[PDB]
DNA sequence: GGTCTTCACACCGGTGGATGCGTGG
DNA sequence: CCACGCATCCACCGGTGTGAAGACCC
């Protein structure tokens, strides 16, 4: 459950608990006595509650409390089980909190995408959570798909192979000189649903929670669209970077600087809307150092990062995503 | 001293100690009970010993132990003074160790540059540490200057005003659209000594240690060259990034990707020899993801394409860094006429 | 206008998991 | 002579030290 409950933790299986005791089975070059299991805590805390689509006390709750509830639940569970012995270095809580932010925001915008698709097909506009109805003409061809890209994806395998051959041969020509184009995969891709996927019912049902089958469904959602996305159908790219610093904001920038290079200067796409989400952009000047330029081609100059967002609540992210979808989907024809 | 000594630590003044007790004077948004004094630690440990130019036991010692000795000295000092109460979070030891790595390597290469300048001017080749004499023709115009760039420098102020006007105009044109070219300053810049400084005796004396006056001298070495180097006279840039990861290594790459953009695509310089130094490149593939491209110039081919990072280095010992710097200077100074 | 306090810059180290590989029927 | 399992890599963030700049009471 969202709030910690002793009975539900007791009823959990040994291999399904938030904290795994690996004192007797150490990792090779680490001293992690107790290991947080981010999948298990995600399925435990956000099992029946998804932020922005749950009771009105969770949608309006500060996002820094929703993203950080699973770590509190894990710490309480570990204290309950291994009392006077539980200890996790903050360098594990940081990684786990970042991954939880990534997955929770991806789930929230996946629910938003499912609601948008349901509206576009013609199944009405669900009003259980009070959200404004978009002022766009419904159309099955305007539907959207939210992909949570994996840890070490290629991000080009999504492209249609008639437009992937040029990118592959560009990389091959670069490889002849012992060079490359390395990049980190953007943490989420919002694309236009392909033509043959607009009758599927899996893109129109909101997930009840982030259970393990739902985690598998969300994580593996990119496989179904592998090789079915046109270069211009990549509507948005999102980098989830919680609490940026003055040197860690240059990884997303590169993540965009290469991205446009492979979509603007070599594929003819109009623009790439790469944007960064963060929770605590303090101790940094990210609001003014994210106005960086790009490869500029030769006119063709623009911001590398479209915007930086700091979601106040969990519902504000959903509202902003709905507004952005309403603003952009009008460009496509359906 | 290098090895911890109780008497010398006791003789230190309260404001000159490695660890500062700021429990009663907390920082604004932090809970740092004890603050490591990076400058005081550097002046205490490396106060009379510079790695690579000291006794043969320190030159050959593993670099991961030389870079990490001051933190051990501070921990021992704090345990000695605030017993049963000293504790500093590893997120402070990491920052301190990185800064110590940067400053110590900068001092080592500064000593190498001083020896090279002494050889070029005509004072022979000092042979107290056994280093190979470069096989290059001595000339006062081949002298090199090592600058330890500050935390929030610009690195464009170093260029001559004639060659800075084009960069400033490009930045102003970008600024007209609400844009910019932000970048992190490379941690060190090796440049060719300006002709008007080629007789100063300051760039030819090896520092005996990293004392506070010598720390100030090394840190403020860039001020004297503010607007006196040529676009083609920036010999090399060095990013000291200790123990890279699979996501932090993209910060130096950008630091180079912008750099060439302002030296090759807007100044006509032949090439920029940006390179990265690290101690523990484990848990990553930095040896392969540092073959990245650049602004790529023309469409394709071998016209204006090259590695953004020239090479990744992992110094085994403290003397190996000096040997590599000497070899690089000898190999690449024949390009400059003299 | 001179101490004093505050904020941004660049620092790294300890991790969880998906995935390609090591060895044995 | 293909497997079940262990090993390596990818991307995560949070706690800091110091220098330059704002405060401000003159
Ligand atoms: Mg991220
Ligand atoms: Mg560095």
């Amino acid at each position: 459950p969202f709030t910690y409950s002793i009975e539900a933790t007791r009823n959990l299986a040994t291999t399904e608990r938030c904290i795994q005791d690996i004192r007797n089975a150490p990792v090779r070059n680490r001293s992690t006595q107790f290991q947080l299991a981010q999948q298990n805590m995600l399925a435990y805390t956000f099992g029946e509650v998804i932020p922005g689509f749950a009771s009105a006390g969770i949608n309006g709750m500060d996002y820094r409390d929703v993203i950080g509830r699973p770590v509190e639940n894990a710490v309480t569970e570990g204290t309950h089980f291994f009392r006077d012995d539980f200890r996790v270095d903050s360098n594990a809580k940081a990684k786990v909190a970042g991954d939880i932010f990534e997955i929770v925001s991806s789930a929230v915008m996946w629910n938003c995408a499912a609601r948008w698709n349901s509206l576009m097909v013609g199944e009405g506009w669900r009003s259980q959570p009070r959200y404004s109805r978009p002022t766009l003409s419904p159309s099955p061809r305007r539907q959207v798909a939210v992909l949570n890209l994996p840890r070490s994806f290629d991000w080009v395998s999504l492209l249609v192979p008639e437009s992937q051959e040029v990118i592959e041969e560009f990389r091959a020509g670069l490889r002849k000189d012992g060079l490359g184009l390395p990049t980190s995969t953007p943490d989420l891709a919002v694309v236009v649903l392909p033509e043959e996927f607009q009758n599927d019912e899996m893109w129109r049902e909101e997930i009840a929670g982030l259970t393990r089958p739902n985690q598998i469904l969300l994580s593996g959602a990119y496989q179904r669209l592998q090789g079915r996305v046109q270069p211009g159908e990549i509507s948005l790219a999102v980098a989830f970077a919680r609490s940026l610093r003055s040197d860690r904001l240059y990884q997303p920038l590169y993540e965009a600087n290469v991205m446009q290079l492979l979509l603007e200067g070599k594929l003819g796409a109009p623009k790439v809307e790469f944007e960064v989400h963060t929770l605590a952009p303090e101790g940094t000047n990210a609001f003014v150092t994210y106005e960086a330029a790009s490869l500029y081609g030769l006119s063709a100059v623009h911001r590398a990062i479209r915007e930086l967002y700091v979601p106040p609540t969990a519902a504000d992210l959903a509202r902003r995503f709905f507004a952005f979808l309403n603003e952009r989907m009008e460009k496509v024809n359906g």
